[PDB]
């Protein structure tokens, strides 16, 4: 028979065996195994999806685009494990590189010096490069979506709220790296979203503690104009929705709180790296490729190798809503190369 963690089974032998329990992924709980055909322990997580559409829906989009990426500082899949016929298929199991823990936990349980904060935080943009030259928007980049192993590699996760980047909510367990656009016009406009969530993972490498943890939804902006203070007039002027800028407009004035204040012991150009990663504007906002040719990532600044992609990645929105059970026959298919085979 299988092996069983946690009441939970997984038939993934021969090949894979000896598991252990490491934790919950969004989708599933996640195993190490040892892969007897490489020599090496894994990462395995186990997804149960044909009990919904969204379900199903979501992790169709999630293997086609990481089957398409090829990059180091975003998650790869090594192997996909499922019943030989559909009928039997009640689970997937995903194989990868097994890594050391999450960037969530790092930060609950130790200090970063400089040096990996400057390295993690560049491993961060070379990865977004590459994903944003792809004409797609993560939407939800955050410490919990980025995993890190012992000699420093991260690598982001986790394309669930992706998107295209042109012009066009749910549940989601924290708001507190969402930029202050998203909530106050189009649905997350451009690419500076995502460097609006890297500016806050940034901040939160300096001080181990979340700089904007709001406490609802109309509190997370409260959180934001706090620290960087009310809205100049030309900000201001570039919040187009009505309601939006007659809402900040009502807001108490605040002023800006100086970086060096809240982040005393920190290197003075990851602040001004962090001072243009978390502007206000949009449009004023720092690009990648900009922010990573500042001066705080000159040690590691490489544009030779900070590959970008092939192509731009299409998501086909048409699938989207097509019945739960077209859904498992696409992902039947779409599993079927890793299937023993020749
Ligand atoms: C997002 C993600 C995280 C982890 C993972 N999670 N964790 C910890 C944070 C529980 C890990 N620790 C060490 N190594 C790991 N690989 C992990 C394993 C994973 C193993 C497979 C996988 O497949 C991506 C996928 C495919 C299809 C649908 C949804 C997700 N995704 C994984």
């Amino acid at each position: 028979g299988p092996e069983m963690v946690r009441g939970q089974v997984f038939d993934v032998g021969p090949r894979y065996t000896n598991l252990s329990y490491i934790g919950e992924g969004a989708y599933g709980m996640v195993c190490s195994a040892y892969d007897n055909l490489n020599k090496v322990r894994v990462a395995i997580k186990k997804i149960s999806p044909f009990e919904h559409q969204t379900y199903c829906q979501r992790t169709l989009r999630e293997i086609k685009i990481l089957l398409r990426f090829r990059h180091e500082n975003i998650i790869g899949i090594n192997d996909i494990i499922r019943a030989p016929t559909i009928e039997q298929m009640k689970d997937v199991y995903i194989v990868a590189d097994l890594m050391e823990t999450d960037l969530y936990k790092l930060l609950k349980t130790q200090h970063l010096s400089n040096d990996h904060i400057c390295y993690f935080l560049y491993q961060i943009l070379r990865g977004l490069k590459y994903i944003h030259s792809a004409n797609v928007l993560h939407r939800d980049l955050k410490p919990s979506n980025l995993l890190l192993n012992t000699t420093c590699d991260l690598k982001i996760l986790d394309f669930g709220l992706a998107r295209v980047a042109d012009p066009d909510t749910e549940y989601v367990a924290t708001r507190w790296y969402r930029a202050p656009e998203i909530m106050l016009n189009s649905k997350g406009y451009t690419k500076s979203i995502d460097i609006w969530s890297v500016g806050c993972i940034l901040a939160e490498m300096l001080s181990n503690r979340p700089i904007f943890p709001g406490k609802h939804y109309l509190d997370q902006l409260n959180h934001i104009l706090g620290i960087l203070g009310s809205p100049s007039q030309e900000d201001l002027n570039c919040i187009i929705n009505l309601k939006a800028r007659n809402y900040l407009l009502s807001l108490p004035h605040k002023n800006k709180v100086p970086w060096n204040r809240l982040f005393p012991n920190a290197d003075s150009k990851a602040l001004d790296l962090l001072d243009k990663m978390l502007t206000f504007n949009p449009h004023k906002r720092i690009e990648v490729e900009q922010a990573l040719a500042h001066p705080y990532l000159e040690q590691y600044y490489d544009p030779s190798d900070e590959p970008i992609a092939e192509a731009p990645f299409k998501f086909d929105m048409e699938l989207d809503d097509l019945p739960k059970e077209k859904l498992k026959e696409l992902i039947f298919e779409e599993t079927a190369r890793f299937q023993p085979g020749y």
